[PDB]
């Protein structure tokens, strides 16, 4: 129900090895830690939750892009990418989270699907 | 070796049905025809070209945005996206074609790999 | 030195009354209040900081993007767009912190200028 | 009544020296030349057209990006940015077309307001 897919504008291709970490409001208001994972060599992050476990809730995913662009010798300028949204406050639905990174800007779009 | 994939920013979608024309730069640098389709229900028309026939070249991509925009009830800006590069000219590759639509802006990608 | 564009993709026009809120990491780690504003008839927040206050730093612009969908008659994805970068780690600059606004997706950029 | 801005989003700059050249469909379907320019130091280019010049119509705003990404030590995978429209199909408008520019992806918006 939840994927992350990470593509690199500078190069044209897939995003490998991102760290990502995703939390969720807890009822008292804060961030709890909820998935965390890296990028694979087709820049998505599959397994990060189950249907049972992903219930509805205000959600945060964590793009670790500063470490993506020093790794390849070019100067970053956000600390990170931070996509907060709520899920499922319509019913249960598949998303996937992706993010257009170059070294000044990103891009972020959600597809929301029902199975 | 050639896929174009349309979402739709405003529903957090595929862009179903789009249409889509391909022309390659000829010889005598006028656009001759190479392939078309329309987008299916997740956003991806494939099939376009086969390895044999997709060969060096300069390619334009047109996606009929307008139509996807008035079927829909919203008022759109362009008359279509229109996406030209040269492909393979390092040699083969495998293209990804991606646009993000909203109705006054997109944003048009491309994610390259080597078998 | 920091301004913010705020651009909405759905009509084509600029984002206006959209609340901003910025942050300052301070030494001890935590965010700290910085400044805030709300977007003018140019989708324009000017007048956030001074030269003199505004020194080396990790700052977050939180750009309230979900109110301003609530008001035009949509129910966006996110809870708002989220910056967070290092500012004039190599000096003084001038910083414009622009995102374009969608109801499923946000691109932000930085224009960095040395004055 | 129309100018062309364009950012450059691996250095977070305006993107200066871009050629831009501007088309009108005209009565027999084809491409008619109708304006030209380079942006300026702040990514800008104005002075394009007058208001009594600048009818209703389609038109084609091709901004010159292989040149811009060849000049700096990139080789990028679009020949061009088209940005095709109609416009003042309502009425007369001011129209801000822009775009931001990485070397395998574009995004373009337009801002449109009523004098
Ligand atoms: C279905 N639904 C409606 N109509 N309004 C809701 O808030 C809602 C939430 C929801 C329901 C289930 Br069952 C589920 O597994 C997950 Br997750 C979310
Ligand atoms: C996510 N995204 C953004 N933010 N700007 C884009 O052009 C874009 C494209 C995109 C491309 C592929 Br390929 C894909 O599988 C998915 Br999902 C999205
Ligand atoms: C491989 N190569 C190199 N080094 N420079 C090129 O222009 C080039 C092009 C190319 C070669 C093959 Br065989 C092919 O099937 C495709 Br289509 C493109
Ligand atoms: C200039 N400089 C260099 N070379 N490395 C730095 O970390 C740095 C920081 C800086 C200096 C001044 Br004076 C200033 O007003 C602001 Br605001 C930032
Ligand atoms: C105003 N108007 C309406 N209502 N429908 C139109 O097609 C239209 C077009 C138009 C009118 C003027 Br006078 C003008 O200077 C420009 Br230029 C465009
Ligand atoms: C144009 N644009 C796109 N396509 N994606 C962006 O984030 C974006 C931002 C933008 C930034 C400034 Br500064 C500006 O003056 C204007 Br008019 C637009």
């Amino acid at each position: 129900p939840l994927m992350v897919k990470v593509l690199d504008a500078v190069r044209g291709s897939p995003a490998i090895n991102v760290a990502v970490h995703v939390f969720r409001k807890a009822a008292d208001d804060t961030w709890e830690p909820f998935a965390s994972g890296k990028t694979s060599e087709s820049g998505e992050l599959h397994g990060l939750t189950t249907e049972e476990e992903f219930v509805e809730g205000i959600y945060k995913v964590e793009i670790d892009t500063k470490s993506y662009w020093k790794a390849l010798g070019i100067s970053p300028f956000h600390e990170h990418a931070e996509v907060v949204f709520t899920a499922n406050d319509s019913g249960p639905r598949r998303y996937t989270i992706a993010a257009l990174l170059s070294p000044y800007s990103y891009s972020t779009t959600a597809v929301v699907t029902n199975p």
